[PDB]
């Protein structure tokens, strides 16, 4: 498996970014983080997202380098955290980049608008810089706001490739602003926190939906499909890459099946949104609500 050999999305600069994603998260150990990333790319997936902020960069790296994969098969993340002092956003991709072990990453995003208010115009400048440095194949941002968009994309030379931000059904309703935007300007949303409604909020209206639509699809495939898959499924079928943080190889396998399972009706995505939006249920950057 590789980019090339993989379900993928094309950014508005013609890259390609993997449907399917791999996080480490906010993995706590480091140790745990390198296994982990090493699972995941046996088991097929080409797309690894990491950030400053949780130090697990080093474990992205070094497991890249273990797994025997050559790089160039592999799209990589990272994110910018805060700057720090004495420093400029330049410093903190050399220093990813040192971690990771790589000369370029395929994605870098600002983390989040949060840590730079008052500065995101000067931030995303630099961005731009980095990428024309190349030392960041594609720019963009997460968890900004239409309002943070607005902000950058104010005399910008870039438009941003994507926007990661918190995306499942029950911030669906929540998001149609921002959405809407992003398909304006094609900037590409990247979804983490998929699977939040049955992890977090199982119970919710939207269970019942996904069972029954996790039923149709796995007799149209001839396999038992979960609802965990439908959910990932209708980020497919939106076209928004869907960045993954399950350990387990069982899981793993799953997320990798869903890139090829048959994908959602109309009726099934609008019934997804219809059930999502009876509730919402925000679990991260909260100062979006």
């Amino acid at each position: 498996r590789s980019i090339m050999s993989s379900l993928s999305i094309t950014l508005n600069d013609g890259s390609k970014i993997p449907w399917l994603g791999f996080g480490t998260g906010t993995a706590l150990y480091t140790k745990d983080a390198e296994q982990d990333v090493l699972r995941a790319i046996a088991n097929g997936i080409v797309h690894l997202d990491g950030a400053q902020v949780y130090g697990n960069e080093d474990s992205l790296g070094a497991a890249i380098a273990a797994s025997g994969k050559p790089r160039q098969s592999l799209y990589v993340t990272t994110k910018l955290a805060a700057v720090p002092a004495g420093q400029n956003v330049r410093d903190t991709l050399v220093t990813s980049l040192k971690k990771l072990k790589l000369q370029y990453v395929d994605l870098f995003l600002i983390h989040t608008p949060e840590q730079h208010q008052g500065n995101l115009k000067s931030v995303w400048k630099q961005v731009e810089e980095l990428q024309k440095e190349g030392l960041a194949k594609s720019i963009g941002v997460s968890n900004f706001r239409v309002q943070d968009l607005e902000e950058i994309l104010d005399g910008a030379s870039v438009v941003p490739a994507v926007n990661q931000i918190e995306y499942h059904p029950y911030v669906f309703k929540a998001d149609q602003p921002v959405i809407e935007y992003m398909k304006k300007k094609n900037i590409v949303p990247t979804s983490y926190g998929g699977l939040t409604p049955i992890v977090r909020f199982k119970g919710g209206p939207v269970d019942p939906v996904l069972a029954s639509i996790a039923s149709r699809v796995g007799t149209t495939a001839g396999q038992s499909v979960s609802e965990g898959q439908v959910l990932q499924l209708w980020l497919r079928a939106k076209g928004i890459p869907a960045i993954t943080t399950s350990s387990k190889e069982e899981r793993i396998k799953e997320y990798l099946a869903t890139e090829t399972l048959p994908g959602l009706t109309p009726a099934e995505v609008q019934a997804i949104d219809e059930a999502g939006s009876k509730a919402h249920h925000r679990v991260f950057s909260k100062f979006w609500d």
